[PDB]
């Protein structure tokens, strides 16, 4: 099955990360004589989709799965591409971002791996613009901005850790592009991140980990 055979390649890059660059032509290669249907496509993205957000420290691999196949799988149906029934699905789960960020911690590592995943996409999936020039993924961007109020809104020490992660990977690709686009949303972060720090009854180191990001942003 399509499944067997993807799961199998997700479980290997897992336990090999060092295998993408020489493993990865023939499994787009096999995709591309087998991924025929919108629903096959649909499932491939169901199950990078998953293993992004679920399995631990996928969020790099994944991302960069996506950006490959997006660019080496030749099938365009219809109802959309790779990359662009993935932005669709990561829209789903972002819709309930609110509530995912309260529950319990065990729950919250899969709302934080979800986070992670959408910031390392959206520093490496590739979108030929409208000009033609290489563009980031706006939902994403927009995406990044309402994850960030969510997880400095419940200021538990894994939602701080995440947020501090994120703004560490993504930090200074967010500021550049709000600042092309005359955006104040990095100094509203920032005041979010202060308030935290003044207001939280979270760890100290987080408070300190929190403030050493005011000095670079």
């Amino acid at each position: 099955t399509l499944s067997e055979y993807v799961q199998d390649f997700l479980n290997h890059l897992t336990e090999q990360p060092g295998s993408f660059e020489t493993e990865i032509e023939q499994f787009a290669e096999t995709l591309n004589g087998c991924v025929t249907t919108d629903d096959a496509l649909q499932e491939l993205v169901e199950l990078i989709y998953q293993q992004a957000t679920s399995i631990p420290n996928f969020s790099y691999m994944g991302a960069r799965l996506c950006n490959y196949l997006s660019h080496h799988l030749t099938i365009s149906p219809q109802s959309g591409n790779f990359r662009q029934l993935l932005l669709q699905r990561c829209r789903t789960e972002y819709e309930v971002k609110d509530q995912a960020a309260k529950g319990d911690e065990v729950t919250r590592k899969r709302f934080h791996a979800f986070v992670l995943f959408l910031g390392e996409l959206y520093l490496n999936l590739e979108i030929k613009g409208t000009n033609g020039q290489v563009t980031r993924a706006d939902i994403l961007q927009v995406g990044l901005r309402e994850l960030l109020n969510a997880l400095f809104s419940n200021p538990m020490d894994d939602n701080l850790i995440c947020a501090v992660k994120l703004l560490k990977l993504t930090g200074s690709v967010l500021e550049d592009a709000w600042k092309e686009k005359g955006k104040m949303d990095m100094e509203e972060i920032i005041q979010r991140i202060e308030n935290v720090v003044l207001d939280a009854n979270c760890s100290r180191d987080v408070k300190q980990m929190l403030l050493k990001l005011v000095e670079l942003r």
